[PDB]
């Protein structure tokens, strides 16, 4: 399965090369041809950055889920990014992690997105 994702400050970017999956990088022109599953990070007071917004109203038919990157210093505005998006667009949370993950996060992704794909 193919995951979308972006990185503000690199911690997704870190994540996504652990997992050894095809990646793409979110951007303003891009179209996605099948199903995919997002990773995002999470800005002040739970929200969505705003590239990832813009993406999303253009991509969502084939979002399948989403994971969100955080920090639980924010309690529960934990990965609130993926509350939002999984709620407005009726996909799984596959799984939340904070900054760059930890090996388990990685594997745990893994087997979420098998489980949905
Ligand atoms: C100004 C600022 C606000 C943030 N707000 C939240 C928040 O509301 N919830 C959360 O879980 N993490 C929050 N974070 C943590 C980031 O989502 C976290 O560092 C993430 O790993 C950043 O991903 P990136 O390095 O790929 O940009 C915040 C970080 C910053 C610097
Ligand atoms: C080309 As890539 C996997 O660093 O977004
Ligand atoms: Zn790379
Ligand atoms: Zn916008
Ligand atoms: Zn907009
Ligand atoms: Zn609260």
């Amino acid at each position: 399965m193919l995951v979308a994702y972006d990185s503000m400050t690199g911690n997704v970017k870190r994540f996504i090369h652990k997992l050894n999956m095809p990646a793409v990088q979110i951007d303003e022109d891009l179209v996605i041809d099948e199903d995919f599953i997002l990773i995002t990070y999470t800005t002040g007071f739970g929200n969505v950055p705003e590239r990832v917004l813009d993406f999303l109203e253009r991509n969502n038919e084939k979002l399948k889920g989403v994971s969100a990157s955080g920090n639980r210093n924010w309690g529960d505005m934990f990965g609130a990014s993926a509350d939002k998006i999984s709620t407005k667009y009726e996909v799984p949370i596959v799984s939340k992690f904070e900054l760059s993950g930890t090996n388990n996060d990685v594997e745990y992704f893994k087997e979420r997105v098998r489980e949905i794909a």
